[PDB]
This record gives structure tokens, C-alpha cells and sequence, in this order.
């Protein structure tokens, strides 16, 4: 064993998020997003993912990823990326030297691009051996992302490198149909290795999913935002540390109930927390032990929505909650005598409940859980620590326990909760809905505490309740989940693709299906300036009253958009017409500002998604590469 | 149960004509009553008027939109004392309303050990029963002795309703301590036949109604918690306490029957006037609370105070074939303002996204009812046919301050030629 | 060994002493529709001399079961003409103690 302090389940401290070697890629990649700059990104995208043409920074990504899900590569493996890596860097170097002097021949500036392009499709399958995807599904990201770049490069220099016109839509529709089957390919390859790892164990998914959250989706994402200019390139997915004893979880398991329990309310901050302690050292002979039995994460007071994850029994006279005041805690101890002994060891047996509230500054920004393992005649005593931000939860009774730093710099805790052990996982599957139905699932024990990590860019969000506009900024992203009520029936679906801790699937058959989100006004902002909506959606069922697009203010309510809904099972984007904030009736007072996504009631079996929603103003907006021309 | 009896006369004697004096200012409305006669059978249970409108009412009543579909009981027998004779126990009663919701739960007491056993390992505990064997050497007779602990289950008839009941409690004597003895008969299903000997019936059933709920007051606990957080949704609808040994049915008017089995208002051309109770909508805001306002004729009024958002509450309309769209119409609101509100209320017409403004009203302060008209309009104008299956009505208001709330009682649909105000209200 | 039957402290009182104790547990699956009822007996098994003041002979045995680490016991007691208890977890092959000039004096 080892007695030595951990930080984030791993022996030596890990590289912070804005500090791995796929940094200045994604910086440059929502750069370019916000602005794109013709016939020059793809020198740029080369520059900065080989950079003097070498492969180093590639080797150095290989090595972090082999560090962080602890899995490594074979020399020969190795090798032979690296002799894939040499082969497109050769092409990609004739063709960058090509473009740079000035009054080149524009035919000879095509061929060296439909050679490159070839290069880049033929050596891409080299990286999509699943035997070893789980490490190579962050280096095939990085390719694709040359290519795609490359494309639209060539979409907007058209005979300046000697395109043609069919040339041009011929690279229209190679991109529309790269852009899904890249996509495809990268989910296959997650959904592949997260599912078997987390049939392994809950806790290597959730090591291989935060990797991924860093390394592969955001750059998915900023995929699905090059054919258009001037949006916003924002991740708001959360980092996962798991403590405790293994658990198998599948994969239907995993998307039906445990990352619903993991998340709670999913548009509220954490207020409390409560745990379920258990210590005994009855018997003489096994060695004391402890026992964490349950989680109780409570969010909004008011509500009533989260319960237990585990068991919040404390003793069997089922005097609970009654009487007034609850019980708390209950110490049984026993003593003994001997004649032949002299000395007394008196027996503790300890059930309580440790309750945690939030700091003054509303969240925890670290915290110092570990636990600790025994061996015991072929049976495993377990030893806990909890500490969250200053406050000492639980300090363990078994002995010193080494510390467990669970820390990200530009991240904080936002939920906090555990997976039920022992127990089927298999049920109550289409009851936990986002709202009404109690999210809650018995178990006699967890053994387990999972805490969430979020970015700091959604820190104002859980802080005001309303997101904030100001006139600095051009472009404005909105996660579905941040909303401010949704109707019912409605699930929280896995979504990791969109850089988003998930997204909506409305479901319910009556009524109809409604989300509101909503909006305030910084002072300084201007109101006669044109904006523009656009939205993100599933829909894999046609749906004849179609997406409606609504702002209602204090009952000034206007109509923003109305959009026919045709069956298609690839997103789909929808822009609205513009509009201007006078045309709301909307000033730097109004705080009941809504924008409504609504749609009709479903028929059994139905459903259809939404995934975020998009501001931008209509000057800094423009459609460069048609998704119709596929 | 002695509140609750004067109530049921009030019902029948005072409360629709205290309703009927507030509609002879006007001249074509509709006067009908929605109020529920509850019959109580179990024990004398004290109860403070600030603990019946905060918490008692609200379990009475449960899912108020919803139709009964299932009832559970916790039933408990034993005779382990050889003196003391068989009794019989009443630990909790569970109603479930929408399965899909999750919102009522248990009254009373919904276990039945203390192995922490109940709902675990898939299948769910539903009855155990506990035999023990003596030996007495002078004696010859043995015998066993009975405990029973289950959970006694009764879904809605294929009616949707029960129609009629057959409950009755007896009661005995022992050495200054009082046991008990149950018989449970919901319908034609016999729920419970007494262990404890014959127990003659007591027939629940009123001519013209029906059973829409059945619920118990917890008995031996305090009654004085939750009050604020027992709201129409969202939060949990129970209470823990270790028996309830009362079983309380209402009784709705057959006027009523429609809504709880279509779960919209449908319109005939040949009507004239219609009423439509606040808690029979289709969806509610938050922070929304059962507020008991019996001179309504009405089983009550929605308590707006959510002090975020917004406060709304929709209702859904059909139109039966032959309906004329052609023909105006006029819609009357029911509300009490005592706080001001800048924003004022606002019905609206919501088909499909086809949403009409219908009225904006001024809201001053005021702790008498109001009555706010809408101007004339017609279901063509609305973009409403006899296909619209999404067709709602909403009204709605922005959202309050801290300790403020508003109330809203009935709403009123009359043709423009039916109607005509003739005392003026204004003129006080 | 032990002569308690349950945790009641209803041993031997009230006249007759405590005999046998069975408790009988019911679920309840939706999507499944056989009823398994378990039970858990615990009694005191009593055997009075023959007429001839002593036992012959006796078939007594024990059969043993492996379950992931675990050994599961069933028993099988039967004194003279007198079963005793025969198991229930199943048939056990019979175990003759007898011996030719001799008779059981102590159990």
C-alpha cells in the first residue's frame, strides 16, 4: 500500500485543464469560430498541431492521455503513428510552402490540396483500431480537425487556389458528409470504450469520460460550428471524481438513472449535504470500521425533489422524523468484565447523520474525500475521510488516513452524490424525469461519494438564476439545462458531444412541451441593435405544428419563430429572423424576460431533443458553407 | 368528523346560495355547485382551524386534477396476549392518483417490520404472518397465535370510480383500553372482512355522487409542520405518523364525472352558460397553494405566491361536433388581489402556437372578490375547430414579493346575447 | 447449544412454554406473477423414551452444500421408530448407528 497524498485519485498531481497540450489548438479553434479568417486558418492549424513540422506535440498528447486513463501504447504502435504522422507532415509541408509565395500558379496550389485531402483520408484509419481506441480517440480527433479545417479553407478561396465552381460544390458537399461520418465514427469509438469500462468499473468510465471532456468533445463540438461565423465556442461539461470501493454500471443503467442521480436538479445549486455514518468496533477481534450508508444532496429547500441515494436510516424503532425534532445521532456502548483480566475495552457503536451547508460564497471549490482499505480474514473494512472547502466533515476514527486533494483550477463543486451498492439498477428508468417524480433510488449502502466539478464560466448562472446580457459581448451561448422551468415528462439525455452537460427530451403526450429560459439586461446594453436566435434540435418524429420560438414579457409576448419539423435523426439548426430588443419591449428594469421553445404534445413512443440555444448579433453572423447542399 | 359533518350540511343548506347571492348582480351565468360530502369513520382526532387549512384539507384532497386510480391500506392484526381478545389496526392509507406523477404518499405508516426489508430485491413486501406455537403440560387445547402485517391493495373499478363504500370500525372495551375491529368494502371488491367477529355495515353513498378520494388523518402527532411547504405540486403530499385508524371518502357531484374521466372541458352548442372550478386545470405553476374558500360552491380556489418566473394556470378546452364557431362569446374571472400588482392579470388563448391576447385587467388592491369581463370574441378568431386538441386558456400574472399572494376562484364562458350585467358595481 | 427461539425474551412463561415460532413472508413483482411465500421455522423438537425405557438404534445424518464460500447444512434425526425431523432441504441418505449387543444410553 501506500501512505503518500493523492490528488484526484492519482499518485502525483495532474495538469491542470488550460494547461494540456490540446490548449492553444482549442483557443485558436474558438478564435477562428468567432471570426474566421480565410485562406490562412489552415496554416495556422498546422502551425499550431505540428508545429516546425514536427510531431512532437502529438507524442506529448499520446503521453497524457496514456497518463490520465491509465492505459499505454506498444512500441510498435507507437512507430507506426509516428511514421503516419511523418507522411502526412510531408504533404502538409509542400503545400503550406506553396501557398506562402507570392503569385504562385493557383492549378499547381490545387493539386498539392487534393493530395493532401487524399493523404489525410487514406491515413485516417490507422488511428480507428478499437483495440486500442481508448487511447487513440484523442489523437484521431486532432487529424480530423485537420482535414475539416483544410476543407472550408479551400470553400472560401475558391479560384484564388484554382477552384472551379463544381470544384466548390464538390468540396460543399465532401464537407457536409465528413462532418457527420467524423462525428459517427468518434461516438462509436467513445460509446465503445466507456460502456466497457464502465461494466468494468463506474469509476475507470468516469476517469475515461473526463478525459474525454478535455481531449475529444469540445473539439466535436467546434466541428458542428465552422460552417457558420461569429458563434460562440464554450464548454460547460463537468469533471467527475469518484471515491469508493468499484461498482459494474451498464450502459442502459448509466443513461436511465445513474447520471440522473448524479446530477439532481440540474438548473439549481447545492445547499446542503447530508451523509449517513455508521462506526462499530463491536467484536474484540475484527478491527474498528466505518461505513458511509447514504447521500442526501439538497438543492432547492422549497422543492422537494432530491431524496436519499443511499439509506438515511439510523436505527430500527422507526422513531426518525417525529416528535418534532429529528434524530441526529445514536452511540450504543457496551462494556464487559473479566475475572482472569483486568483492563475494560468498552464497545462503541455510532449511527449519525453529518450535515454540510453551503459556504458564505454559495460553493465549495475543492474538497479532501479519500477512503481507506483493510484486509481481514478474506473480508474488506473500510476507513473514510470527508472534508469539504474548510469545514471537517468526518475525521476517521480508524486511524490516519492519507489526504486526497480533489481540486481543478477554473472549477468548482456543484453536485455532490453517490451510486447505490448491492442493488439492482434496472427499474424506475422512464419515472426519473427531470421534475415531479422524486429522484431517489434505496440501497443498504453506497460506499461511494462522487463529486462534480463545474467550469467557471457557468458560476453566474447558479448564482443569479437568469443569464446576464452585456453589450461587450457578440455572441451568447445557453445551455438547455440552464433553464428556469420545463414541463413535465420531460429527461435528462447524455449529450456529450454537444460540450454540454446534456440536453432535453421532451416525451410527454399532453398538454404540451415547454421550456423558458431567462434573460436580464446589463446597464450600458443597447436595444436597437439586431439579433438573431438560432436553435439546436433532434427530431426524429415529424411533428406537424412544428418548433415555436417565443419571447413573452409581463405579458407583452411576441412571436420569434415558427419552424416546420421534418423527421431527420442528425441535428438540425434553426435560425430566427432578426429582431431587436425595443421590438420585445425589454429594457434594464424587466426581470421577467422569457424565451419559450415550445411544441405540441407528442403520441407514444415519441420524443425529440434540444440541445442549446445561440445569441448572436446579426452584423458579427454569416452562413459561409450551405447544410442544404448536401 | 363533527367539523366535518357540519360542513357536509353546509354544503347542501348555506354554501350554493351564499354562491347564487354573488350572481343576481348579472343575468345568464350558470349556478352549480362542485362542493364534496366526506364521510369520516375511525376516531375523534382534534383539529385547529390553522392545522385544517394548512395541512388537513390539503391531504384530504391530494392530486385535485386527477382521477383516483389506486388505494392502498396497511393493515394489522394480532392476538399474541392469550386475555386479551383479537384486534385489528389501522396503520396508514396510501392514495395514487396519476402512476406517472409521484406526488401523494403515504398518510399514516407504510411499514411493516423493522428488518428494513420493504421495497428491495425487485418484488416489493406485501404480507407477513407470524405464528406462535405453546405447550402447557396440565392442558391439552393449543392455541396459535396470529400476527398479520400487510398491505391491502384496491385499483379503481373499469368504471374509473367507486360509486359506493361499505366501511365500518367497532369498538370494544378491556380493562380501561380500547381495541378495534376494521371492515373495508370499496364497491363491489371486498377490501377487509373483520377477523375479530361480525361487524354490521354502515353503506357510504349519496344519490347523484361518486367516490373521487379517499384518504386518513395521521392521529397522535403534531399537525402544525410542512404548512408552507404542502403546495398543489412538486412537493411531496404526506405525512408520518405511526396509525391513522380513520379511513375519510369524498364524494363528488356527478357534474363533475366528465372532467375526471376526459381530463378537458368539452362545449356543447346547446349550453349556454359554463362553469369552470380553478382546481379542475390541466397544469399549475410553482409555489401554488389549495386555499379552501367553501362560498364559492366550489371545493376551493388557487393561493398564487411565487415570488419567481411567473404564476400561471391553464386549462384545456374541446369542442363537441355541431358547435357553432361563428357565435361570440364573453369569459367572467373570479379573483381576490389584496396586493397590488403592476403587471395586472391576463387571460390568454393558447392553440398551437396560435396564442390570442384575450384580456389585460388593471389589479388594485382589494380584499373583496372582483369579477373581470373580458371583451367579446369568437372561436374563429381563436383558430379553434372540433380537431383542436391543444386548445388552452391561461390565465396569468408576473411574478410577487415576499409575502404576497393572489387568489383565483372560478371562470365563467357565456354567449355575448345571454349575457347582461344589471346592478352596477361600481356604484357603491 | 441454545435453547432460545426468538429475541421476544418469551421463553417460558405465562404457563406453557414457547414451542415453535414460524413466520411466513409474501412479495409482490409486477412483471413477474409466481409468488415464492418464505419461511423461517424455529422450534424445539421433543423425544420421550421409548415403552422399553430405551433406544436401539438411531439415523441420524447431515448433508453438506457449497454456495460461493459457504457451506449450507441439512440434517436428518430419526431415534428408535420415532422420526424426529426429516429435512426439507431435500432427500438425505440414511445413516444406520447401531451396534449388535449394544442400546443408546446418552444423546
Amino acid at each position: 500500500e501506500t501512505d503518500y497524498p493523492l490528488y484526484n485519485n492519482y499518485t502525483e498531481p495532474t495538469i491542470a485543464p488550460a494547461l494540456i497540450a490540446v490548449a492553444p489548438i482549442a483557443q485558436y479553434l474558438a478564435t477562428a469560430i468567432g471570426k474566421w479568417a480565410a485562406k490562412a486558418a489552415f496554416s495556422k492549424v498546422l502551425s499550431l498541431i505540428f508545429p516546425g513540422s514536427q510531431p512532437a506535440t502529438m507524442e506529448k498528447v499520446r503521453t497524457e492521455v496514456e497518463t490520465l486513463i491509465n492505459q499505454k501504447l506498444s512500441q510498435d504502435r507507437v512507430n507506426i503513428l509516428n511514421a503516419e504522422y511523418r507522411g502526412i507532415i510531408e504533404v502538409s509541408d509542400v503545400f503550406d510552402a506553396y501557398i506562402k509565395q507570392p503569385g504562385f500558379t493557383p492549378a499547381t496550389a490545387k493539386g498539392y490540396f487534393l493530395n493532401l485531402s487524399g493523404a489525410i483520408i487514406q491515413r485516417l484509419p490507422q488511428f480507428e483500431v478499437q483495440t486500442y481506441e481508448g487511447v487513440s480517440i484523442a489523437l484521431f480527433t486532432q487529424m480530423c480537425t485537420l482535414h475539416l479545417t483544410l476543407l472550408k479553407d479551400g470553400i472560401l478561396a475558391g479560384s484564388a487556389w484554382g477552384f472551379t465552381q463544381a470544384d466548390v460544390d464538390s468540396f460543399i458537399k465532401l464537407f457536409n458528409q465528413k462532418v457527420l461520418d467524423y462525428r459517427t465514427r468518434l461516438m462509436r469509438m467513445y460509446t465503445e470504450e466507456f460502456g466497457r469500462l464502465c461494466k468494468v468499473s463506474l469509476k475507470d468510465g468516469l476517469t475515461f469520460r473526463n478525459m474525454c471532456n478535455l481531449y475529444v468533445f469540445p473539439f466535436a463540438e467546434a466541428w458542428s460550428l465552422m460552417r457558420y461565423e461569429g458563434l460562440k465556442l464554450q464548454s460547460s461539461l463537468s469533471l467527475w471524481d469518484y471515491v469508493g470501493v468499484s461498482i459494474p454500471v451498464n450502459y442502459n443503467e448509466w443513461g436511465g438513472l445513474v447520471y440522473k442521480l448524479l446530477m439532481g436538479e440540474v438548473n439549481q445549486r447545492l445547499t446542503t449535504v447530508k451523509f449517513n455514518y455508521s462506526f462499530t468496533n463491536e467484536p474484540a477481534d475484527i478491527p474498528a470500521r466505518e461505513n458511509i450508508r447514504g447521500v442526501h444532496p439538497i438543492y432547492d429547500p422549497s422543492s422537494g425533489l432530491t431524496g436519499w441515494i443511499g439509506n438515511g436510516r439510523t436505527n430500527n424503532f422507526n422513531f426518525a422524523d417525529n416528535n418534532g425534532n429529528e434524530i441526529m445521532e445514536v452511540r450504543t456502548q457496551t462494556f464487559y468484565q473479566n475475572p482472569n483480566n483486568e483492563p475494560i475495552a468498552p464497545r462503541d457503536i455510532i449511527n449519525q447523520i453529518l450535515t454540510a451547508p453551503a459556504p458564505a460564497d454559495l460553493f465549495f471549490k475543492n474538497a479532501d474525500i479519500n477512503v481507506k482499505f483493510t484486509q481481514w480474514f478474506q473480508s474488506t473494512l473500510y476507513g473514510w475521510n470527508i472534508k469539504l472547502g474548510t469545514q471537517t466533515v468526518l475525521s476517521s476514527r480508524t486511524g490516519t488516513i492519507p489526504p486526497n486533494y480533489l481540486a481543478y483550477d477554473g472549477y468548482y463543486i456543484r453536485a455532490i452524490s453517490a451510486c447505490p451498492r448491492g442493488v439492482s439498477l434496472a427499474y424506475n428508468h422512464d419515472l426519473t424525469t427531470l421534475t415531479y417524480n422524486r429522484i431517489e433510488y434505496d440501497s443498504p449502502t453506497t460506499e461511494n461519494i462522487i463529486v462534480g466539478f463545474a467550469p467557471d464560466n457557468t458560476k453566474d448562472f447558479y448564482s443569479k438564476k437568469s443569464h446576464y446580457l452585456s453589450e461587450t459581448n457578440d455572441s451568447y451561448v445557453i445551455p438547455a439545462l440552464q433553464f428556469a422551468e420545463v414541463s413535465d415528462r420531460s429527461f435528462l439525455e447524455d449529450t456529450p458531444d454537444q460540450a454540454t452537460d446534456g440536453s432535453i427530451k421532451f416525451a410527454r403526450t399532453f398538454i404540451s412541451n415547454e421550456a423558458k429560459y431567462s434573460i436580464r439586461l446589463n446597464t450600458g446594453f443597447n436595444t436597437a441593435t439586431r439579433y438573431k436566435l438560432i436553435i439546436r434540435v433532434r427530431v426524429p418524429y415529424r411533428l406537424p405544428a412544428g418548433i415555436r420560438v417565443q419571447s413573452q414579457n409581463s405579458g407583452n409576448n411576441r412571436m420569434l419563430g415558427s419552424f416546420t419539423a421534418n423527421a431527420n435523426p442528425e441535428w438540425v439548426d434553426f435560425v430566427t429572423d432578426a429582431f431587436t430588443f425595443n421590438d420585445l419591449g425589454i429594457t434594464t428594469s424587466s426581470t421577467n424576460a422569457l424565451f419559450s421553445i415550445s411544441s405540441d404534445s407528442l403520441n407514444s413512443g415519441e420524443e425529440w431533443y434540444l440541445s442549446q440555444l445561440f445569441l448572436v448579433k446579426e452584423s458579427a453572423f454569416t452562413t459561409q458553407i450551405n447544410p442544404l447542399l448536401k
